[PDB]
DNA sequence: AAATTTGGAGGAATTTTCTCCAAATTT
DNA sequence: AAATTTGGAGAAAATTCCTCCAAATTT
């Protein structure tokens, strides 16, 4: 049921797949608990740069450099793409 | 007196290794790796809506999170996420969060 | 009581999509 | 040679942000 899985291993070498929103989720946690009430101000810009680099060099790939494939997969404009391939420096 | 942090190792997971030592990785590696057996589980069918999918998927955990963290205050929520309080109410009725 | 938050308007600002085109590139 | 892709326009559609305001809620 979930399209999204990542492999987790426990104490007994077992391998498991789990949702990314618990990767998501975690990685969070431990932000929040590494600052100690600092201020948080752009949190939203960072996870999607953090999400959208590896998604456009995953889709880059699957379709062999393909921006207007990569883009149909993607469902968003092949000028959207090309901003985003802009903003993260890949091109 | 201060060690860079790069950007890739400021939201991470636990992972273990080869010698089972438990290590961080970014979060990209997550998403990396997802993204990998997703095409590996396709076999040859037609997307159209993957960064939706991403987005969503994405989405709903920070917006638990971040609503966890300030205590329901939609206000605060959308200033430490450097968006707008109606963004974030849409997007919090989106998930029914709301 | 005073300060803050919420829910929701109308409208401006920004982003994304759409429909082109011609040159470049792949098939 | 034919088909596809790329880069980039200008305009439409859509989304986000801004600026309020009274009611509701929290401090």
């Amino acid at each position: 049921s979930d399209v999204l899985t990542v492999s987790t291993v426990n104490s007994q070498d077992q391998v498991t797949q789990k949702p990314l929103r618990d990767s998501v989720k975690q990685a969070l946690k431990n932000y929040f608990a590494q600052l100690n009430g600092q201020d948080v101000n752009d949190l939203y810009e960072l996870v999607l740069a953090e999400v959208e680099q590896p998604l456009l060099d995953m889709v880059m790939q699957y379709t062999r450099g393909n921006q207007t494939r990569a883009a149909l997969m993607m469902g968003i404009n092949r000028g959207t793409l090309r901003k985003k391939l802009k903003k993260y420096g890949m091109n």
